[PDB]
């Protein structure tokens, strides 16, 4: 059984960068929808699985990738932002970003171009490639999860579905991305990094 | 070479159903963007094609499908709404629908479910299957147009991208749907029906 | 637990149209691979499901659609051909084909164009659309099943992966399709039809 | 406008590794087909483009990606084999591979697994990531070319479509793979390495 995680800050804690109204609808409407449908779908699936019914298992796959992915991605998302975040990573995480993108700024330009560039709904991700020992940016469509579709471990992700910025920045998806770099909980992406290194 | 069509009604005209601020953004910002990037892609494709560069041509296909399909689809969408819209179609279109669906209500139910059901960004479409001579409800992702990708002739489309409803309906995509029926310009839909029995 | 079905005729029973060597490799090498990997994958999945692990369930989806689909499709395939088949359907099935494609011959041209037309590996299908009460041809990529991806009930399908004709017809995929119409067990596609009508 | 390149060796030359009958079919029938349908599509696209017909352009994209990518990919493939092939690369390419993979053996293992692992028709590719300056193993489906779809520069490709091995290896795609190492023309691969550090 899956549950909606509690938000770790209040809904208006990230104003002026992302405001309360967006935070509230994102969490308790959208994310709530995903874990409920995830729970329904996993249940239908199990029953299909027991009957040995392969047509049903395959029929169910799009709902399980959409709702399972939504739940995963929004859950990493909420911990990736903090009332008290922004600035630059430190330690090993920042030297991996220098090692792989040249510098933090060339890292920002590249994750801003990938997120801005998604055609339709999607997410931009900073991920860890454990097969190669290095950081990598990937973009994903719809709610498709970074690890399950790609194999990379998600460290920082940015929602660019229009429900994530539209009441506030309207169509200006670059203004949302300039705003977002101000609330990034670098302390959490460092920890995400650190568990791969384990 | 491609021009943003003029909306055939003032922005404020489909109130209270679709509000004036969505109509201005959707037309002047969302559709205007598609036309302009389509123009730039067609031109680059022309050069790529001139030179026999198959890599460049393959690399420009997403851009050309996204923006060209975006321009097709919003232009049909604007002719599908009217201040004088709503109600029911009469004559040969209503007969067509009744054979194919049973009742306008079943039709309406089947296309609302096809619209509300899209995952991520996309469109639901009432189309005509020329080979079979029959009406068909398709759904397309992102901006992929009906004819170019399915071969169905576009009769009626309803955009369900979040930018089409969010400022007014927020996440309640069914409330948007129920309201859009009130401005559907059945005159234009039947012209299109008339034209592929042409 | 899934098992390789027994072939209902000997491996050379369909010469000269499809020969023994192809039949043997298709059944006991290729189809055998699919049900074994289906059995491994369903098992991994169940265990992922129990742990509530969504990333693993999604990771497993391509192997479950590929191997589950392979098993389904090849299993319908073997019953679709007979040493003693060919000719034309009778009864209701033939009047549905007249009703939907105009005639049996216009039915053959259309399922031959769809199978010939698949780009890469795939299958052409004659299917039943239970939502609309009519027959429909669909083409599918790789081993994606007709009912699980599309919702149509499979009645007659044609494998056009190259392992299905290459040792015999080489690249001339039209020669394989002319040959195949001679071994089609129409008595079985009638029965498949009849269970939808139930 | 596009021409089938002449094979740089006689058909019989990669015996016993790849036999003479596969080399004749693959070149004169499989690749010759791609070139010719590419020519016909480029021309129709030209007309579609001349007229500002975005539907026609979108409808011709599969054909143009299938056939153009098919022509790209087989042409690089023929320069990748040699009668005088096999063994190991030496010099700067072998250094590159060793940094990126560890040993030629790990490289060979990782690309064989990426090749044997494709589902359906496709290709495995050793590529260069220009932005990162590093070697990458990609796999592509059907005929989608590396650069046009991933941006990686194509260094070494191995076709794993069934027509590339079936007449000689039947379903044992690993035996094909193990043998193809014996004709890889590492001279041509390194020219390509040399050229995007150009
Ligand atoms: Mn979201
Ligand atoms: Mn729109
Ligand atoms: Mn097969
Ligand atoms: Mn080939």
């Amino acid at each position: 059984k899956h549950s909606l995680p509690d938000l770790p800050y209040d809904y208006g804690a990230l104003e002026p960068h992302i405001n309360a109204q967006i935070m509230q609808l994102h969490h308790s409407k959208h994310h709530a929808a995903y874990v409920n449908n995830l729970n329904v779908t996993e249940e239908k699936y199990q029953e299909a699985l027991a009957k040995g019914d392969v047509t049903a298992q395959i029929a169910l796959q799009p709902a399980l990738k959409f709702n399972g992915g939504g739940h995963i991605n929004h859950s990493i998302f909420w911990t990736n932002l903090s009332p008290n975040g922004g600035g630059e990573p430190k330690g090993e995480l920042l030297e991996a970003i220098k090692r792989d993108f040249g510098s933090f700024d060339k890292f920002k330009e590249k994750l801003t171009a990938a997120s801005v560039g998604v055609q339709g709904s999607g997410w931009g991700w900073l991920g860890f490639n454990k097969e190669r020992g290095h950081l990598q940016i990937a973009a994903c469509p719809n709610q498709d999860p970074l690890q399950g579709t790609t194999g990379l471990i998600p460290l920082l992700g940015i929602d660019v579905w229009e429900h994530a910025y539209y009441l506030q920045y309207k169509n200006v998806r670059p203004d949302y991305l300039k705003a977002i770099w101000n609330v990034i909980n670098w302390e959490n992406v460092t920890e995400r990094y650190m568990a791969c290194k384990k």
